[PDB]
């Protein structure tokens, strides 16, 4: 089985689990980031992370509202704050570990990894430097950082961009590529988050009784905010990310204003899941199924072709990443030692990551209270010491026999649980 690991912010170097990293992608970064694996290819650079040019985290001027935000510049800030972030991820992988498909779920992402190139990768080649796929690792000697090398991390998990309560997966190419992750081969994801600042909701999946009164609000779980980001990982790393461009207008309503509309994205409805997937036109979603085929076809047909490798040093290699890669998509081997696609390994495979890897299934799975629906409308959002077992453990996460919350998920009320404060109303927008 898998086993996460334990850090202290201060914890030395050890040139394996715990170094320095220059991903050259986060603009508030002027030196190398102190990063540690949780398990396998999963890392966290406890963060705060941006792509905007002349970063600023201070709540913005203008109004990119009706959004629901948290602005808070200092959050991060110091080696103490980091600490406790990265405790709090490390305690979630914990508690998302405890159920089996958590457990499918973080050894997939810590294990699978990108085809090693992108569309404009030579057929015959296996490219581990690909767009943003390898990150460079450096130590420092003297009054400087010199690169000593690099690994190729599938997922990195970073504190929150300028917005805290609007946490976002993201992969990254070079100008004159697209998307790897929208076409089989999948790609580094980045995701920056904080969990501990939870969304606030009273249109939620278990009824509790109030329906012919007034319905109580609840938080979602911490570990629902990370697993959605850790679907949206799901869906880049193996190649069938949806353009962000496709999608539904739909209406919501923030922790302030009222019913607005928004452009509710297709791939925001495969990593929420449920009867929600059923607003993609059926013709819509068998077509962008179709499309993750042809996308692995092509896949398939490079692997039969690979004779090369970037770096050199992978040349000897090529056998070893060819097998690791055929496992990934499960394609079959024929009896000549030609790799091909078979259409329902495939089929079973795309079900899993779009349709039973979901927030949705994760509620039920983990037993735990949650939105009904994506855009349910939202409150003030709340926060806790999920460090506390006293207030959030593995187990049981809010909802604690011992402090008599384990009934009708009183633990994730709100007017029942003391534990959940709103969050400080300042940097609210
Ligand atoms: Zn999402």
């Amino acid at each position: 089985p898998i086993t996460i690991n334990n850090f202290n912010y201060s914890d030395p170097v050890d040139n394996k689990n715990i170094l320095y990293l220059d991903t050259h992608l986060n603009t508030l970064a002027n030196e190398p980031e102190k990063a540690f694996r949780i398990t396998g290819n999963i890392w966290v650079i406890p963060d705060r992370f941006s792509r905007n040019s002349n970063p600023n985290l201070n709540k913005p001027p203008r109004v990119t509202s009706p959004k629901s935000g948290y602005y808070d510049p200092n959050y991060l800030s110091t080696d103490s704050d980091k600490d406790t972030f990265l405790k709090e991820i490390i305690k979630l992988f914990k508690r998302i570990n405890s159920r089996e498909i958590g457990e499918e779920l973080i050894y997939r992402l810590s294990t699978d990894i990108p085809f090693p190139g992108n569309n404009n990768t030579p057929i015959n080649t296996f490219d581990f430097d690909v767009d943003f796929n390898s990150v460079d690792v450096k130590t420092r000697q003297g009054n400087n950082w010199v690169k000593t090398g690099s690994i190729n991390p599938s997922v990195i998990i970073t504190g929150p961009r300028e917005n805290i309560i609007d946490p976002e997966t993201s992969t990254f190419k070079l100008t004159n590529n697209t998307f790897a992750a929208q076409e089989g081969f999948g790609a580094l994801s980045i995701i920056s988050i904080s969990p501990r600042f939870m969304l606030t909701y009273s249109n939620a999946t278990n009824d509790v009784g109030e329906g012919r009164f007034s319905k109580s609000e609840f938080c979602m779980d911490p570990i629902l905010i990370l697993m959605h980001e850790l679907n949206h990982a799901m869906h880049n790393l193996y190649g069938i990310a949806i353009p962000n461009d496709q999608t539904i207008s739909s209406v919501t309503s923030n922790i302030f204003y009222s019913q607005y509309n928004v452009k509710l994205e297709y791939a925001e409805i495969y990593a929420f899941g449920g009867p929600t997937i059923d607003l993609i036109p059926k013709s819509a979603r068998k077509y962008f199924e179709e499309k993750a085929l042809d996308y692995y076809r092509s896949i398939a047909k490079r692997l039969n072709s690979i004779t090369t490798a970037n770096p050199s040093s992978f040349n000897k290699y090529i056998g070893e990443y060819k097998q690791k890669l055929i496992r990934k998509y499960r394609f079959v081997v024929e009896s000549s030692g030609e790799v091909t696609v078979n259409r329902n390994k495939f089929v079973e495979l795309y079900n899993e990551l779009t349709q039973i890897f979901t927030e949705f299934n994760y509620a039920k799975i983990y037993n735990v209270q949650n939105r009904k629906i994506y855009l349910s409308n939202v409150y003030t959002p709340v926060t806790a010491n999920i460090l506390d077992d006293n207030v959030y453990d593995i187990q049981n996460g809010f909802n604690i026999p011992k402090s008599n919350l384990n009934v009708l998920f009183m633990g994730q009320n709100l007017s029942r649980n003391p534990a959940l404060r709103k969050v400080n109303p300042e940097p609210l927008v």
